[PDB]
């Protein structure tokens, strides 16, 4: 299973429900014997802005700075900024990674987005030669615990905001799975600002309850890489054999791989697929 | 038509293609007689982290700080920090707003995410009473000019990254359209790191000629608010008549309002509603 957990929190107030959720998670995991490390970005006064100062040594081409290549080279030679390296060390150590944050402008808070940009460096977090399920974090599991202002109905198929599954995709598939993470069902707590005091108590208890058997959960479904032609000249498109077999299927494979068909229900919210 | 434009750029290097794109757009728009103002976030030494430091007066509740409520009060009473006030003034004046940036982890750079969070304050940028269609910026138009590392095929319905339309949804509908903006087709330039010197010159020229008639363009299609019951009681769900009349249609209304059916082709990439 997993003995180590890393909890990344993105909220400035320790009086917030998000802070309470992080505390609940840490407590529940420690009771079950987990090793729990934290990355409270606001408390760490974490720098979320990507720049050449993320590289400590001499750049290869200082007059024409390219973040991707320079950062990769710094990773391999050992000269990434030390604050970045400390986070990478936490990730390598962790089996389970929990991201706690309030939904902000239908995405991750700026400080967490900057954490991904600075910490998920090439080679370390991903490889074009081993994308998605064969990525570096393929033996790890990630989970998003989100709080929101809008009610759950606003995010249903017929709500004004639209399907929450669409909002989740860029993060869960694009950021987490691309690196190899097995992504578990998200913990969604809607309109927390309009939730009764006693209901709020249950929310915290239900979260701690779920974490007791978190590692045994079945992850969300993403189309396996074995279905794609993993080479540049082919354009990373689905292999024809697969493409044809799918032509008689009613449903697409996932949110991003809907193929023009119907997206299976709650592909990004519920496992089993 | 419009005569005032605001270009928000999110890239640290003046030697980048994004910078070139911003220079191109500014040049063309001025030629056509527009008033062009710029927000080079990196050069502005812009702080993308929301906090109580965004309010200069006294908080109504210093013990339990809640950003939404406090920032709105700050806007009403005139206590927002100097940098937020200055960007709000640029936005208030602008007819067209261009967001130029490199795609980073399937979204906008952290520094630009932070810009929306600190600038797009309630009452000023949005009201729950007048969401989407009837928002404050309903008389304005916005466009995304994005550069990527991966090729277009990777972002096709059969590409390994999945459909680009799902990636654009949370930004175009969730941030821009929510405040009332009419969103024009995104300018998408894929695999800019593998494009021949000659082709790149063509991209700059193509972008410039598009900006000459940009205002007369047909905006992207988003389901109107008239199709929903805009009240907390109704949960902001789609109207009954609407739902039933929609059950006879093959395609959903948009990426977010796919209704479990097929997503209309390039809903977030091409107009024609
Ligand atoms: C810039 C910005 C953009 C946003 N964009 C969006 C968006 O796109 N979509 C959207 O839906 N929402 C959006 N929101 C709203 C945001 O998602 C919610 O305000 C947030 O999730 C509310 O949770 P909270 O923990 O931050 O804080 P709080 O508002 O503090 O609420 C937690 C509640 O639980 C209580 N509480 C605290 N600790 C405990 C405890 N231990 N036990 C029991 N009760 C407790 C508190 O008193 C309070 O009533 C945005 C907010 C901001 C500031
Ligand atoms: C943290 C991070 C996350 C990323 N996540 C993703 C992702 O999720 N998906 C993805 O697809 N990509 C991703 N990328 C890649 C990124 O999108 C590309 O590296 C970026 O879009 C390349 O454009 P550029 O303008 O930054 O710079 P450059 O790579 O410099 O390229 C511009 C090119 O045009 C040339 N040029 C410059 N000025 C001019 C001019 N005036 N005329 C003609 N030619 C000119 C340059 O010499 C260069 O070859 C990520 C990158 C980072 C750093
Ligand atoms: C979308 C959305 C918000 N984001 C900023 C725009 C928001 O702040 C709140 C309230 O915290 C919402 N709930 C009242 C319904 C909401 O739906
Ligand atoms: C997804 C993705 C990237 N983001 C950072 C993870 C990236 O940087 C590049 C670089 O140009 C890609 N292209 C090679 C195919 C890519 O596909």
């Amino acid at each position: 299973a997993g003995r180590r957990a890393l909890i990344v929190l993105a909220h400035s107030e320790r009086t917030s429900f998000n802070y309470a959720m992080k505390e609940a998670a840490a407590a529940a995991l420690k009771k079950k014997g987990w090793e729990v490390v934290e990355s409270d970005l606001y408390a760490m006064n974490f720098n979320p802005i990507i720049s050449r100062k993320d590289i400590t040594g001499k750049l290869k081409d200082p007059a024409n700075f390219q973040y991707p290549a320079e950062s990769v080279l710094a990773y391999k030679e050992g000269h990434l900024s030390p604050d970045i390296v400390a986070e990478q060390k936490k990730l390598e150590a962790a089996d389970l990674v929990i991201f706690q944050f309030p939904l902000q402008w239908f995405g991750v808070p700026a400080i967490l987005k900057g954490w991904f940009e600075r910490v998920f460096i090439g080679e370390f977090a991903y490889t074009y030669a081993a994308m998605y399920d064969k990525g570096p974090f393929r033996s790890k599991k990630a989970v998003l615990s989100i709080t929101t202002g809008g009610s759950g109905s606003m995010y249903s198929l017929q709500g004004i905001h639209g399907d929450m599954n669409v909002i989740l995709w860029p993060i869960q598939s694009g950021i987490l799975h691309f690196c190899g993470f097995q992504v578990l069902e998200p913990q969604l707590t809607y309109s927390i600002g309009h939730t009764p005091a006693d209901a709020r108590i249950q929310i915290l208890e239900g979260w701690k309850k779920r974490l007791e058997n978190i590692w045994d959960e079945t992850p969300l479904y993403f189309a396996p890489s074995s279905l794609f032609d993993l080479n540049f000249q082919a354009g990373f498109l689905m292999k024809k054999e697969v493409q044809d077999e799918e032509k008689n299927k009613k449903f697409g494979l996932s949110v991003g791989h809907h193929l023009g068909k119907s997206i299976p229900t709650d592909n990004q919210i519920k496992a089993r697929k």
